[PDB]
């Protein structure tokens, strides 16, 4: 079966003996890539991560999430030092930490643009689906089934605040947890309204994330590779979503998981197993020989 293979754009399996780059570091999206559909790290994945640590391969999270919500989802692995959060690429790069927890990227959203996005979202009535991200906390204006759905997966609850409090907050992104029935339209509105102002990404299901226009996960990738004197040619990125496109296309070695869209897969060098098929275990096998 093809359940566990990694293939190039011609459908040919990638073989270790044909590689000419040692992979020293792997950057991976969390939900939809490392985590299976149940938001868990599979045992096969965990077993391969243990071996990657024994061999000195670095595994770095690159996510739209804050580090706080990551810790709530995979904390048990973090506590056992099996997955490191530092260094890490959070909020789609806008908050990227080195191993000392210093922000090597800190891309706050301009406050005029914040308020314009806010007023626009109230105008088109998606403000109720908004989760605003400060450095250390998230905020929403009300709770509904869509906010509920976001809390369940994110596993970290926003504080509920009044509308007029937003002006005082220093934010890095906003995430709209949208009903499925208005995703496609709302995405068109935001992209038309804020082109060359803000990144707009459909990252996961009906999530729409807006963050610093000149920042993405790949900017974080470059910073962390730089920190450890690792050429980009010895890095590998894997992902599934729109917010992974820049890091998949920016590295010579990248893997789009099988569950990714055709757009995301096209941006990647290789296509691997789905997130439910232990994608990073097979990546580690193919590229690092376990
Ligand atoms: O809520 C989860 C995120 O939208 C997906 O996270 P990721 O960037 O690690 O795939
Ligand atoms: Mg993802």
């Amino acid at each position: 079966h093809h359940m566990h293979e990694i293939v190039d754009k011609n459908g040919k399996k990638v073989q270790k003996n044909n590689l000419n780059d040692e992979i020293k570091i792997i950057f991976t999206a969390l939900d939809g890539t490392l985590l299976n559909s149940e938001n868990k790290v599979s045992e096969q994945n965990l077993e391969s991560l243990i071996r990657a640590q024994e061999k000195g391969i670095k595994v770095v999270i690159a996510t739209g999430r804050s580090i706080f919500s990551v810790e709530n989802v995979i904390g048990e692995h973090v506590k056992k030092n099996r997955i490191s959060l530092l260094p890490g690429i959070y909020m789609n790069g806008c908050v990227t930490f080195d191993e000392k927890g210093s922000r090597v990227i800190d891309r706050i959203m301009n406050n005029d643009l914040k308020m314009e996005i806010h007023e626009f979202s109230k105008q088109i009535n998606i403000s109720k689906y908004a989760i605003w991200f400060c450095l250390e906390k998230t905020y929403c204006f009300e709770i509904n089934d869509c906010i509920r759905e976001y809390m369940e997966v994110e596993a970290l609850n926003p504080d509920v605040i009044e509308d007029n409090m937003l002006e005082g907050l220093t934010v890095y992104k906003v995430l709209f947890s949208l009903p499925e029935n208005i995703l496609e339209n709302t995405l068109k509105l935001c992209r038309e309204k804020f082109s060359h102002r803000i990144n707009v990404a459909n990252t996961f299901q009906s999530y729409v994330e807006l963050f610093h226009q000149h920042t993405n996960k790949f900017e974080g990738v470059k910073e962390i590779c730089k920190y450890y004197n690792i050429s980009l040619n010895n890095a590998l990125a894997m992902g599934d979503g729109e917010n992974d496109i820049e890091m998949l296309s920016g590295l010579t070695h990248s893997v789009g998981v099988h569950n990714a869209s055709e757009k995301v897969k096209n941006s990647a060098a290789y296509v691997g197993p789905s997130n439910n098929e232990h994608a990073i275990s097979h990546v580690l096998k193919t590229f690092c020989d376990i």
